[PDB]
């Protein structure tokens, strides 16, 4: 068996990092983990409070254009209240809808990356 | 404040899903969580054993061409041993090498998605 424990982090392609920081931290409610120099420029890292896996808001992978990400799903304990909060903050939300795999909604970040919310049935 | 607890899963763009399944499960040693019909085709879902955030090996999303993913970092308790295992199993590994954020290595999946390994200091 391998010694891998979990995904430490993955990357979300953004164009404007200040606008992405403000979206993920203020609108979506993530903690800011880091905002500091990195190897290809500004390293901006965010995550839900307490979570093992974080997100890096980067602009330096040509194969990942800003806004190209899909199929990112966030677990929430209250999808209905989260959707209402997003809507109050000016975000267009699709759903929530009951699905076979939980009650789910979708929304986009400022670049067009698509983010899902899922609350178990 | 938002009720989001963690990232449930994110998507990794692959072409041949059977090939991807065997690479992630047999070669990299991930647990197979699910392999069933999904909304837009075969749903194939893997994770390091016991991890909160999983990976979905999809060919659903035109904006994510197969093999385009970068900036994914897996946490491991023994990067040296994992690299030796990957090499034994017929995978090219770059590193491991010391960095400011831990001892890291990189390799690619059958489509060219780039996967990092990190053992913090
Ligand atoms: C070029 O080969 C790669 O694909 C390398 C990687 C995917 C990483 O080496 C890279 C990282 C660059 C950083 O600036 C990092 C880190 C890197 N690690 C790998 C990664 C990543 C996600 C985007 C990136 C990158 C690379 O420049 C990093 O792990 C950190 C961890 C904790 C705090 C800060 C950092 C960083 O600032
Ligand atoms: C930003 O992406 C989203 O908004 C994704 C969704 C709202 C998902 O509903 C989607 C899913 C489609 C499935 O086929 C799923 C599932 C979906 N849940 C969300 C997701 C995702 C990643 C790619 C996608 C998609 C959607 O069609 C799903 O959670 C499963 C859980 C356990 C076993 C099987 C499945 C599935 O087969």
């Amino acid at each position: 068996h391998m010694a891998i424990s979990h995904v430490q982090l993955f990357s979300v392609p953004v164009s404007d990092q200040e606008k992405a920081k403000d979206f993920y931290v203020e609108t979506v409610g993530f903690d800011l983990l880091a905002d500091q120099p990195g190897v290809h420029g500004r390293w901006l890292q965010v995550a839900p409070k307490g979570a093992d896996t974080s997100l890096v808001l980067v602009d330096w992978f040509p194969t990942m254009p800003p806004g190209s990400l899909r199929g990112l799903l966030l677990r929430t304990d209250d999808v209905d209240a989260d959707c209402a909060r997003l809507q109050e903050r000016g975000v267009a939300v699709d759903g929530p809808k009951n699905t076979p795999w939980g009650r789910q909604a979708m929304f986009s970040d400022p670049d067009g990356n698509v983010i899902g919310l899922n609350q178990p049935s």
